[PDB]
């Protein structure tokens, strides 16, 4: 168990970047971390990675808006017996509801 705050890092990290090749090395960190994601985990990781990449074609809003509801995960600590299963999906759906938003469990 251990839900990935990294996506929360990242998202806030990526701002604080003053380059746009230090935020492409933020997206490098999210791709480089991929070989440590635990097994059948690499797919929540693969999520957070493709907003990274949507940063350069858009702007560094994109997670930041969807961290302001990181908070709100965060608010709400949880029991790591079965929330975790439920709040994994929801680190995806909050920092990022692109894809894993097939679940309308938020």
């Amino acid at each position: 168990p251990g839900c990935l705050p990294a996506y929360d890092a990242l998202a806030g990290q990526f701002i604080e970047a003053s380059s746009r090749e230090a935020r492409q090395a933020i997206l490098k960190q999210g791709q480089d971390g991929l070989s440590g994601v635990k097994e059948t985990d690499k797919k929540w990781a693969s999520q957070y990675l493709k907003i990274m990449g949507k940063i350069l074609d858009q702007g560094e809003d994109f997670p930041a808006s969807e961290l302001a509801r990181i908070s709100k995960l965060i608010e709400n600590k949880m029991s790591e017996g079965k929330k975790e299963e439920l709040q994994r999906s929801l680190n995806i759906l909050t920092a990022f509801r692109k894809k894993g938003a097939e679940k309308e469990e938020l």
